[PDB]
């Protein structure tokens, strides 16, 4: 009755959850379009909306719900299971119901996460310019101890040509790219330097707006095993510091090629979180 999505036995998630650690006590946000809040298979504890006319808690779009569900669907005998379920989880509408969302909006989902002790955040979207003030803004979270995390983009290669956006391509950032089923790189996978690490985007079933489950291909998928991973290690090692957490992530990654196309490789976070 409880389906294991093959991306959290491929980052190794299910061998650090069998030692008891599940992310308990981590607090991690999702800038999204939100999360169904009353799906069965999530537990969102609080969040705030940046977006007019949308309260946190509901998501018309469906893409928030989905990541939500990758960072922490419940660990019991329905529906799919996170990578980190117990974590405490906090919804921050900062798209609309379309999958788009202002800088200022976005700013304000990333300042509101650190002032309330967020200790990860997770940004499955981008954009090809950034600003000064969202580059602030994820310079001070990280500054402040907060893990961020976004996906690198859907762009695909071109030539000896960059395709990852904003925020990932920031230096304060986890810029994440995507793989199958077969550990190979999907073919929508942004490349260029700023790339860091690998993880599960293709063919990804996770929660899904009304009480149900569905799969989707993207970046978007990807970055929010990272996130989850994140507070896995840290519900290991409370101890640690966002910069610590990072290393440990590529330092232990599988190699896969060149860092032009998958960053330092496939996160293993059995090994990550030593
Ligand atoms: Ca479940
Ligand atoms: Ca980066």
């Amino acid at each position: 009755a409880q389906t294991v999505p093959y991306g959290i036995p491929l980052i190794k998630a299910d061998k650090v959850q069998a030692q008891g650690f599940k992310g308990a006590n981590v607090k991690v946000a999702v800038l999204d379009t939100g999360i169904q809040a009353s799906h069965p298979d999530l537990n969102v504890v609080g969040g705030a909306s940046f977006v007019a006319g949308e309260a946190y808690n509901t998501d018309g779009n469906g893409h928030g719900t989905h990541v939500a569900g990758t960072v922490a669907a419940l660990d019991n005998t329905t529906g799919v299971l996170g990578v980190a379920p117990s974590v405490s989880l906090y919804a921050v509408k900062v798209l609309n119901s379309s999958g788009s969302g202002s800088y200022s909006g976005i700013v304000s989902g990333i300042e509101w996460a650190t002032t309330n002790g967020m200790d990860v955040i997770n940004m499955s979207l981008g954009g090809a310019s950034g600003s000064t003030a969202m580059k602030q803004a994820v310079d001070n979270a990280y500054a402040r101890g907060v893990v961020v995390v976004a996906a690198a983009g859907n762009s695909g290669n071109s030539g000896s040509t960059n395709t990852i956006g904003y925020p990932a391509k920031y230096d304060s950032v986890i810029a994440v790219g995507a793989v199958d089923s077969n550990s190979n790189r999907a073919s929508f996978s942004s490349v260029g330097a700023e790339l860091e690490v690998m993880a599960p985007g293709a063919g990804v079933y996770s929660t899904y707006p009304t009480n149900t489950y569905a799969t989707l291909n993207g970046t978007s998928m990807a970055s929010p095993h990272v996130a989850g991973a994140a507070a896995l290690i840290l519900s290991k090692h409370p101890n640690l510091s966002a910069s610590q957490v990072r290393n440990r992530l590529s330092s232990t990654a599988t190699y896969l090629g060149s860092s032009f196309y998958y960053g330092k490789g496939l996160i293993n976070v059995e090994a990550a979180a030593q």
